[PDB]
């Protein structure tokens, strides 16, 4: 048995109060986006740009009404890969409400369609719109992180670089305390003054899982780590870097990194983020940034790292559905020997987002998903977090009733072997 959505019914609830005001103003951003970029546009594509740039945000504007008042979700039109699936899974949705319930739509229905079917109602306005059925609306949004944040990339490559000198030198608790350290620095994005907000913490499971995975590694064989990646900028280098001090540390001997389809969730990493992060870094000026985009495009050369694309990444379905929807993805992840989830939406996932008390143990809020050991290294974004001992989550909403969704609560919450 599993509980209730978390949705916009509970007019007290984050997922209310997101829908009501947050959606909305995303939703103008993105068409003040195109507005503001009418001008390159005709540049590039005459007045045929600036046409389908007006067509976009016409649809656009279409759906931000809709939200704004609770109109029906309506079928996906323009062809695409993923048309169909979500076409099938509304209409599987709409089979669970009675008819108390009415129509799927956007107060009603569970929070984590909600969001998911409005990303894709974007993506679906833009390819409706050729010649500019390329853009990225999030685009500019996830380049300005990444140039904001040049310092703080410069002091963890040289970091890293100044750790890839003495690592053969490293006696194993030395090892695993810079490996503590990079998890700790992939979570927040000094350690010790936001230790006290790690809530729940399985790293040592982490270390046991790899560290014996490393002793016992006959020649030839493999210790694949896959990171399922969340946001661009200095995010994804905080994973870049602890994926390259798993192969340094031969902790992992390959990475298997999995991003979106397509632009998603804003900031969340798409294969052209992946791709145009690391070219910046290896042509960086920078010694320590350049000498890091070398080594990690040298290691996708040799499939040491590997990127994939899928699109279930980008449905909405909970990841209790992956064996059944996309059986090749769940194979690919059962030959993992450690699954990394980084981020708030794909702890929801890997949980349903669902009412969970805080009791529940998270290998049951998974509800069957244990393709191999894995763990969520997560910030609170959202109101739902299990595995917490009694009282845990009771102590903290009654002082701090905003806990859970404002990012300052960490997790490494581990599923899997000891
Ligand atoms: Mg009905």
């Amino acid at each position: 048995v599993v509980p209730a959505s978390l949705s916009g019914q509970d007019v007290g609830s984050f997922a209310y109060l997101t829908i009501k005001d947050r959606i909305p103003q995303i939703l103008t951003k993105v068409i003040d986006t195109l507005h503001r970029h009418k001008s390159e546009f005709f540049e590039k594509h005459g007045e045929e740009g600036v046409e389908a740039e007006k067509k976009a945000i016409s649809l656009l504007s279409k759906l931000r009404n809709e939200l704004q008042t609770d109109k029906p979700f309506i079928p996906l039109v323009e062809k695409f890969v993923d048309t169909d699936i979500w076409n099938q899974y509304l209409e599987y949705q709409q089979s669970l409400l009675n008819e108390s319930d009415g129509k799927s739509r956007w107060f009603y229905s569970p929070w984590l369609l909600v969001e998911c079917y409005m990303y894709r109602r974007i993506h679906e306005a833009i390819i409706q719109s050729p010649p500019i059925d390329y853009f990225d609306v999030f685009k500019e949004s996830k380049e300005q992180n990444f140039y904001g944040s040049q310092e703080s990339i410069i002091a963890l490559c040289t970091h890293l670089q100044q750790l890839i000198r003495t690592i053969e030198d490293l006696d194993e608790n030395q090892l695993k305390d810079e490996f503590f350290k990079l998890l700790q620095i992939s979570l927040w994005g000094s350690l010790e003054d936001l230790k006290p907000f790690i809530l729940l913490n399985d790293m040592e499971h982490l270390w046991s899982l790899l560290s014996n995975c490393k002793k016992t590694r006959e020649k030839a064989s493999a210790t694949r780590v896959y990171i399922v990646l969340d946001n661009s900028g200095f995010e994804l280098v905080t994973d870049l870097i602890l994926a390259d001090f798993l192969l340094s540390s031969e902790l992992a001997t390959e990475v298997h990194f999995y991003g979106k389809t397509i632009p998603w969730f804003v900031s969340a990493t798409t294969i052209h983020d992946f791709n145009w992060l690391i070219e910046q870094v290896k042509h960086s000026n920078h010694k320590w940034m350049s000498k890091c985009g070398a080594d990690w495009e040298e290691y996708i050369k040799m499939g040491k790292w590997v990127y994939h694309n899928h699109i279930f990444w980008t449905l909405p379905h909970e990841y209790c559905a992956m064996p059944q929807v996309a059986p090749d993805l769940y194979a690919e992840l059962q030959k993992a020997h450690l699954i990394l989830f980084k981020g708030d939406l794909n702890y929801r996932k890997l949980t349903g987002d669902r009412k969970w008390e805080f009791s529940v143990p998270f290998h049951q809020a998974l509800n069957g998903f244990h393709p191999a050991p894995l763990c969520t290294i997560r910030t609170l974004k959202a109101e739902i977090q299990v595995g917490l001992q009694p009282g845990q989550g009771e102590q903290l909403l009654a002082s701090e009733p905003s806990w859970w969704t404002t990012g300052k609560y960490g997790i490494f919450q581990y599923d899997g072997p000891l």
